[PDB]
């Protein structure tokens, strides 16, 4: 099953740090911040091999009973199958601020202008090993 | 719904710190470490008013399809309705080590000799505000 933190509000001014390990033969895994598996304000997918996507980050939002919105992509990809990663996320009402394992950063709009989220989860071909949400 | 951290293994040598706030008119709330809502290796219930229990901690394990085992109790109760609390838990194969908001400690046996747990949750009349599991 997926790894999740539920109903511990991730609020404006708080920081989320997750650590994990990428599966050896991973296709892709995602880190998700939102309200449900069908309501995601910040989805960050890490694509080792997905169709034609290789070594790319793909970010988007998922709206309940509606679907995926406009994707954003980054070629920053400091991730290795079989290896640990760590990611830090903070946000204000306009922006999600993501910091990757190597210190590079990606930003993604806070499309709903949410000030808090009740669900953080990892899905796909990786596992989590630690979390700080505070 | 309950507040939980799921499928981020809480392993030997790691520490769990949760912060939260007790509901104003709370009867009781618990912090639980185990595998499911029916499989709990360390249940720590905080009883403000429960039957004849007032201002007491009650610790126990819950076995799946079996039920609650031998309760242990403590009168250490540095908790106030409406107020923040923080708790830190670590364990080895014999013992759960719990540290309360005021620095006092309670210990509870690791009855299964588990070296890792996939579920941490809070239930009842309180809410969580932060977590460090690392
Ligand atoms: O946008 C995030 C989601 O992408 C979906 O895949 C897209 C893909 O990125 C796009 O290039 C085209 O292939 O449409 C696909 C289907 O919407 C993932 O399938 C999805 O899980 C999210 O990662
Ligand atoms: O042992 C933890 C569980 O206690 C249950 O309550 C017990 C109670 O502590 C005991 O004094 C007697 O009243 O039996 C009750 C029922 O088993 C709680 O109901 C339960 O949720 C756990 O906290």
């Amino acid at each position: 099953d997926r790894a999740e933190v539920r109903n511990i509000p991730f609020k404006l001014g708080m920081s989320l740090t997750v650590g994990g390990v990428v599966n050896s033969n991973a296709t892709r895994f995602s880190i998700n911040v939102g309200e449900s598996t069908d309501s995601i304000a910040m989805h960050m997918d890490h694509r080792f091999s997905y169709g034609a996507d290789q070594n790319v980050l793909v970010l988007n939002s998922l709206v309940h009973n509606v679907g995926w919105q406009q994707e954003e992509r980054s070629k920053k990809f400091p991730f290795t199958k079989g290896d640990h990663f760590q990611t830090t996320i903070t946000f204000d009402t306009h922006t999600f601020y993501i910091q990757l394992s190597n210190g590079e950063t990606v930003e993604f709009p806070n499309r709903n202008k949410d000030a808090a989220f009740n669900l953080i989860y990892l899905a796909g071909d990786a596992r989590l090993t630690f979390v700080r949400l505070e």
